[PDB]
C-alpha cells in the first residue's frame, strides 16, 4: 500500500498533538524493533532461555531510546534504572514474553507493556513504577501467533497494528476498537473447580446450565493470556484467572500483566475488576505483586460482580 | 550459521520410500501438500492485511491434481469426491479440510490444514468408493499448524515426524523424530459450555478430573478451540482431547474421513488412542464421505481411563 | 544480535549531539520504509511504472515525516511544496529509482538521496533546492541488489547499513568508510569512444596499455550508476559518466545523481570533478540540470586532472 | 492476491517428464538443487551480517546426494569428480559452480550458480570419464541469479524458461516461458583492461562496434564482471558476451565443464551461438574435468559477424 498508516506515523501523529518532546515516539519504535526480532525468534524456536534473550533485547532496545528511567521486568528481580545519559521521562513494566513454556505446544505467546510518566522530582526510582494502572499514559500487547499483532491503547483509543513481514513495518488494520457489551464465551482454567471462591462457582455453573433457558456459553481457555484476552476483546465474553486456594492474591501479576490488559478492556469499554475492586484503581506496593483479575464484555463482567455482592 | 546437512521433508520422506521401493509417487504427492501449506501460511500471517478456505481449497486442490499421484480427493468443502482427470491420475486418495476452524483468524487462534492419503484398492475406474475405507488403510496422514510457527506433523507407517517451516529457505525442515506421546497426561480438553448435554461417563470422567477421588492434584483444562491446536498439545504434552457426542450434535461434530481419522491415525503411530467411546474410530467403516464421528484421543491411560467408565455405563 | 545498531539508532545518536529536534531522524526513518517496501517490490517484479510506484511512496513518507519543506524528484517537473501543517526544515533532491529499466536484465539498482536545509525565512521554494553541493547536511543511497545496503554519509562519515530482511531493520555494518587511494578498475561506457573528449581519451589508453610497465587497469560497467559507484567506494577505482556529443554537458543530473554520490565519495576521501570543476562546489540554476561526473579514488581521479590540464 | 493455480518449477518439470515417460528422477535431482538454491539466496542476502562458496559447495553436494538421482558430481572446488555412493546412486551427473564470482560479494555485484546434466552413456562403474561428454550430450542445463532478485533459468530439450524465487512461498515461479534471443544485438560485453593482448579478430570487432564503418550507431559497452549477470543480460536484451583467449590467459579462463558448456547450451537452445572462435563450444570433447575454453556467446548475428572476422583472420 502507497500510503501505509505504520505505527511509528501513527504514535507520531499523536505525540505531535500534545506538543510533546517525540520520547513516546522514540520508545515506542524501539520497542517495536524488540517485538520484530522477538517474533522472528518464536516463528523459528524448534529449529536446531528464549525468555532471557527476548528480555535483555527489550532492554536494550528501549535504554538506547533516550525515552525510559526505570523499568520493571517480569523476569528481574529488582527495577532496572536508566543511566543518566539514557534517561528520558517514562516508566516501563514489561513481561517480555507471557508464558514461554508454552511454545513446545505451539500455544500463541506475546509480549506485555504498560508505560508510567515519572512526575517527581527525586532520583529514579521503583517509587515511580509503584503507581496505579489508572494512570498508565499507555499501555498494549504484542501477540505472536498465526500474525504478529500489537494492540495498543492510549488516551485517544485502542487501536490494533499488523506486522507486515514483507516490509518489517507494523500497519494500521483496526481502529478504536469498542468491545461488544454481552459475549458468549467463558475462559476459564476449570481443572481448579474444587479451588474456586463461591461466586465464580454459581457463574459456571449459570453459564453452562443457564436458569433463563437460554443458550449455554462456549468454554474457551488457550492458557496463555494474551491468546485468551485479545480472543475476549476481538469477539467478547469473560476471561478469569480468580483466586484460588492455590493462588489467593491471583496469579497474574499487576504491574505488568493484569494492569495493562485491564487498561486495554477498560479503554475498549470492557470493565476488569478483582471482585472487590477495580484493577486499575489498585494501589501497588510491590513491583511484582499478584491480583485477581475477571475482564471482559461489560454485562457479562457486572453479572458476575452481582454474583459476588450476592455472595458478600 | 546456514546448515550444510540441512533435512527437509522431502529428503527425509525420499530416504523412507527408497528403502521400501517406492515409485516416485508418494513424495510427488507430498512435495505438492508442502507448497499448499507455505502458501497457506503466508496469506494466513498477512490475513488481516489482505473465502480464505475456498481459496485454499481451491489452491490444495490444484496442487494435488499436479502432484501425478492423485485419482479421488474429498474435501470438507465439497459434497462429492474430485474424481482427478485421467492424465494426471496416480494411486492415491487425499481427503483433507483445507482450512480448519476458518472462523477463528478473527481472533488469531491457529488454526491448521488436515490431511488423510488412501490407496486405491481396486482396480477400477476411481469413484468415491475409492474414499470410503477405514482409517486403518491409511498410507499417510497428518496436518499443517499455523500457529506462532508453521509445524507440519507427518505420520507414516513407522511414526511421527514433526517439521518446522524455515521460513528463510522456504522448507519443512525435521525438527523432532519418531514421535511418542506421554502415557499418562495432566490435561484434558473440551467444550464444557455443552456440559448441560454429555452423556453420563463423560460427565463422571471431567468430574473425576476436577474432583480426584483418588487425592492427586486435578487435571488442568485447555481448549483452544481448534482442533488442530489442542491435539498437537495433545500430542506434544500429553493429556486427553474428547469431543463427545451430545444430543444438540446426536452423531459427534468432527467429520470422520478428514478430520477424525487423520487425527486418530497420527495419534495412534504415537501409541496413543482414539475411539469414538464405543469403537476405535480407525476401524469405523465409512458410509458417506462426510460421514461424522464422536472422537476422545490422547494418552493411552487416559483414553483407557474414559473407556473403562464407558463399559460401566452400558 | 541482541543490541543491534540499527539505523535509527545511529542516527538518533548523532542528531542528539547537535541538540536538535529530530526531524533528521525522523526523516530518515520515513525514507527507510519507502527503502525496505521498494525492496521488497524489486524482488518480486517479474511474478505477475514500478518507478512511478517507488516515487509516490517515497514522497508519502516524506511529507508525514513532518520534517521536509520542498521535494525535489528525478520523476516530478517541479519541486513539491510541503503542506504547512506538515512541513519540517529539510529540502529533499531524490531520484526513487535510478536507472528503472534494468530491472529486466536483473541489474542492480538503488534509491538516491540528498538532502539541504532551508536556510532562508521567506517561502518554501526551488531556490532553497539551488544550493551546491557542498552545502548538503546528508546524502547516500539505498541499493537493490543480492542484499540491500543503504550507505549514508553525514557530517561524520560515510556509513554503510545492511536491510535485515527478518526484523525488518537497516543494521550497522562498516563504519567510517574510507576509500582507497589508488585502485585498479575504470568504469566507463567504452560505446561511446568516438564521442569522447581528448582528455578521457589519453586516459584511458593509459590504463589499457600503461606506460609504466604496469599492470593495465580491469575494466567493468554495470551500466546503473549505484552499481558502479558503490563498487567504486568499496573497491577503489575511477567511475567516469564523462561529457561526450550526445550528453554534451553529461547525463546523471546535478542535484539528484552527481551531488549525492560526490559527497558520498568526498566524504570518504574520494574525489569528484566534472574535469573543469568539483562537482560539489556548482551552483545549480535549474533542479533538473545535469554535470560530467568522474569519481573515484583520489590519485586516479587526479591523474585524470592532470591529462585535462595537460590539454587545457 | 493469493494465486490459486501457481505454476511452481516442480509442477513445470513434472508436466515435461511425464509426458516424455519420466522415471521421476529429473524431478528429485532438480527439487534437490531449488533447495541449495534458496539456501545460498538467503545467506548471500544477509552476507554483510553473518567461505560462502565452500559452504555452498557443501551444500550443493549434500542436496544432490540426497536426490537419488546422481552418480558422478563435478565442481570447480574439486580436484576429482565426486561418485556418489551406491545406496544413492541414479543416472546423472551433475557439473556446477556452486558460486561464481564469489570474490564480488563484497561490492554486492550479482553472481550465480551454474549447473550442467548429463545422463551417464555407459554401463559401467562410475569415474570422471561419464562426466567427460561433450556439451551436444546434456540433457538439462541452466544456473541461478542471486541479484536484486534471485532467478532460476532452467534450459532443457524445448527450450529455456526462466523462474522467480517467491520470497514469501519459498518456490520458484514460471515467469518467462519459452526464451528465444534476439538476433542482432546492441551491447557487447568483455574486459577491455585485457586489451593489450586480444587476438586481431576481436581487436577489430570491438573497434567495429565502436567505430562502425557502415555509420550505425556504437554498440553500448556492459561489463558488471560476473559470468552469470552478464550472461542473463544478454539472454534477456541481446548484444554478444566475449570471454576470449589473451596470452595471458592462453586457453581462456572459463572453465568448460560447468561454466562454458552450461551457459552455451542455455544460449543455444535460445536461438544464439556459443563458439570458441574456432568451434562450436558444445562439440569441444572434455579431457580434464577443470579444463578451459574461451567462449563467446550471443545473438546469432553478432557472433557470426565475429566469427567472419575469424575466418578471415586464420
Ligand atoms: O508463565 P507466564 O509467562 O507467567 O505466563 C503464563 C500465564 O499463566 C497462565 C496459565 O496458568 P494456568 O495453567 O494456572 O491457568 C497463562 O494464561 C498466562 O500466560
Ligand atoms: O468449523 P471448523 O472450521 O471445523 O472449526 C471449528 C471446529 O469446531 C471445534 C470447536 O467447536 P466448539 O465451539 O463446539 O467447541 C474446533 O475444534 C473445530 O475446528
Ligand atoms: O534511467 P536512470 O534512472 O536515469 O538511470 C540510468 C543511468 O544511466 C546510466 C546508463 O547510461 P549509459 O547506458 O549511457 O552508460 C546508468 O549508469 C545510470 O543509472
Ligand atoms: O573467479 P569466479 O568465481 O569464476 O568469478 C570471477 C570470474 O571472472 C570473470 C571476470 O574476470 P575479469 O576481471 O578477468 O573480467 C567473471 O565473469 C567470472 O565470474
Ligand atoms: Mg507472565
Ligand atoms: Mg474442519
Ligand atoms: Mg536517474
Ligand atoms: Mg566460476
Amino acid at each position: 500500500d502507497t500510503n501505509i498508516v505504520t505505527l511509528t506515523r501513527f504514535v507520531m501523529e499523536q505525540g505531535r498533538k500534545a506538543r510533546g518532546t517525540g520520547e513516546m515516539t522514540q520508545l515506542l519504535n524501539s520497542l517495536c524493533t524488540a517485538v520484530k526480532a522477538i517474533s522472528t525468534a518464536v516463528r523459528k524456536a524448534g529449529i536446531a532461555k528464549l525468555d532471557v534473550l527476548s528480555n535483555d533485547l527489550v532492554i536494550n532496545v528501549l535504554k538506547s531510546s533516550f525515552a525510559t528511567c526505570v523499568l520493571v521486568t517480569e523476569e528481574d528481580k529488582n527495577a532496572i534504572i536508566v543511566e543518566p545519559e539514557k534517561r528520558g521521562k517514562y516508566v516501563v513494566c514489561f513481561d517480555p514474553l507471557d508464558g514461554s513454556s508454552n511454545i513446545d505446544c505451539l500455544v500463541s505467546i506475546g509480549t506485555i507493556f504498560g508505560i508510567y510518566r515519572k512526575n517527581s522530582t527525586d532520583e529514579p526510582s521503583e517509587k515511580d513504577a509503584l503507581q496505579p494502572g489508572r494512570n498508565l499514559v499507555a499501555a498494549g500487547y504484542a501477540l505472536y501467533g498465526s500474525a504478529t499483532m500489537l494492540v495498543l491503547a492510549m488516551v485517544n483509543g485502542v487501536n490494533c497494528f499488523m506486522l507486515d513481514p514483507a516490509i518489517g513495518e507494523f500497519i494500521l488494520v483496526d481502529r478504536n476498537v469498542k468491545i461488544k457489551k454481552k459475549g458468549s464465551i467463558y475462559s476459564i482454567n476449570e481443572g481448579y473447580a474444587k479451588e474456586f471462591d463461591p461466586a465464580i462457582t454459581e457463574y459456571i455453573q449459570r453459564k453452562k446450565f443457564p436458569p433463563d433457558n437460554s443458550a449455554p456459553y462456549g468454554a474457551r481457555y488457550v492458557g496463555s493470556m494474551v491468546a485468551d484476552v485479545h480472543r475476549t476483546l476481538v469477539y467478547g465474553g469473560i476471561f478469569m484467572y480468580p483466586a484460588n486456594k492455590k493462588s489467593p492474591k491471583g496469579k497474574l501479576r499487576l504491574l505488568y500483566e493484569c494492569n495493562p490488559m485491564a487498561y486495554v478492556m477498560e479503554k475498549a469499554g470492557g470493565l476488569a475488576t478483582t471482585g472487590k475492586e477495580a484493577v486499575l484503581d489498585i494501589v501497588p506496593t510491590d513491583i511484582h505483586q499478584r491480583a485477581p483479575i475477571i475482564l471482559g464484555s461489560p454485562e457479562d463482567v457486572t453479572e458476575l460482580l452481582e454474583i459476588y455482592q450476592k455472595h458478600a
